[PDB]
């Protein structure tokens, strides 16, 4: 009854307003439904679950949708993007190098 520590979202880059594609053969992304970024932390922390153990996500705030990445605008192989209302989470510890 209190997640408190349980979201992880503090340990992303956060980035509104921006978000990232992706052009590399080998980098793909992950797309559900959803509220707030809060909850993409919690459905992105959890690993054993993207290929990428989710290195970056992102929230569409007028879409409610969640979109993690497996790397951020760092990464090669890809590029930003935007969506007014999108959301931009690159996990710090998983800043593509």
């Amino acid at each position: 009854g209190q997640r408190k520590r349980r979201n992880t979202i503090h340990e992303f880059k956060k980035s509104a307003k921006t978000t990232l594609i992706k052009i590399d053969p080998a980098l793909k992304i992950k797309t559900k439904k959803v509220n707030t970024a809060d909850q993409c932390a919690n459905r992105c922390t959890r690993n054993k679950g993207l290929p990428f153990t989710c290195k970056a996500f992102v929230f569409d705030k007028a879409r409610k949708q969640c979109l993690w990445f497996p790397f951020n605008s760092m990464s090669s192989g890809v590029k930003k993007e935007f969506g007014h209302e999108f959301d931009l989470y690159e996990n710090k510890d998983y800043i593509r190098n």
